[PDB]
DNA sequence: AGCAAGGC
DNA sequence: TGCCTTTGC
């Protein structure tokens, strides 16, 4: 059971608005891996302000506390409501912080949290901390879950400029013998985001190392017609 | 705004 | 394969 207030009061306000005719579209799109109350985002999000104007923003001691709980409760809304109250903490998010958000990588896992934590948290921690990327993202290829692999590959996505292209091209090649759906999808994903940038280093990759059908399709599929 | 980014 | 729905840029 959640104890928090503010997670309490979160619970009730949510659980008073669920819509079960739209839960279950929902909860199909995710496979239903998960519960839904029924909540898309724009409701979600301003229910969520309801119960901050009310309380205030939590003390930042207790935000792992809460996002723990929202992590423990079985409606997939309160992990979306969960990250968007970490986007509000952005500031006080840092490389010790690290152990708390693989766990949150790894716990009610699909790609609509994954895709969420990955790029903007751990993305700007490694940017402040890049000595500490051989210490989680060697364990995360290795560890063979699929999810803590995705975010190897994107935790650099949205760097643009700042892309350490060795890295994420030995990166790349650790993981393109994986059958895996989102892993395939998510190195199209990263190869045709940092080909905005730096498309010839792209191409040049693509010609010259394998990967999955999916993904070299995927990478290449807006600056083919340049070669 | 109106363009862009899983599901089937 | 490429269009759909919902969400993000
Ligand atoms: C080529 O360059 C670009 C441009 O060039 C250019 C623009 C852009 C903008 C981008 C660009 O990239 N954006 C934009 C859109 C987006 C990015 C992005 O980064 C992301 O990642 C950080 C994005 N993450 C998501 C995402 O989480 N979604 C989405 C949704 C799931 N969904 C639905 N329908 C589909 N068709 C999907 N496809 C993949 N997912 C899909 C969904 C979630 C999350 C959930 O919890 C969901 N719960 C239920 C649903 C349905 C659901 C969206 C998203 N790039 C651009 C704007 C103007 N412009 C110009 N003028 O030129
Ligand atoms: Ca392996
Ligand atoms: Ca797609």
């Amino acid at each position: 059971v959640p104890m928090h207030p503010f997670v309490k009061a979160l619970q009730e306000h949510f659980t008073a608005h669920q819509n079960p005719e739209k839960a279950e579209p929902m909860a199909r799109y995710m496979k239903n891996h998960f519960l839904f109350l029924g909540i898309q985002t724009p409701e979600r999000r301003q229910l969520l302000k309801d119960i901050i104007q009310i309380h205030t923003l939590p003390d930042q001691k207790d935000f792992q506390i809460i996002i723990r709980e929202l992590w423990d409760l079985p409606e997939r809304e309160f992990q979306a409501a969960a990250l968007d109250i970490m986007q509000k903490y952005k500031k006080h998010i840092n490389e010790t912080h690290i152990p708390f958000l693989e766990e949150l990588i790894v716990t009610k896992s699909w790609w609509d949290s994954v895709d969420s934590i990955v790029p903007t948290f751990l993305g700007d921690i490694f940017l402040k901390h890049p000595e500490l990327i051989s210490a989680y993202i060697p364990k995360w290829i290795a560890s063979d879950n699929i999810w803590l692999q995705r975010a190897a590959i994107l935790f650099q996505l949205k760097y643009k400029q700042k892309m350490d292209e060795e890295l994420l091209f030995w990166i790349i090649g650790q993981l393109h013998s994986s059958k895996e759906f989102f892993i395939q999808k998510a190195i199209g994903w990263v190869l045709r985001e940092y080909a905005k940038t730096n498309p010839d280093v792209v191409w040049e990759y693509v010609q010259n190392n394998e990967l999955a059908p999916l993904s070299k399709r995927e990478a290449i599929k807006h600056i083919k017609q340049n070669y």
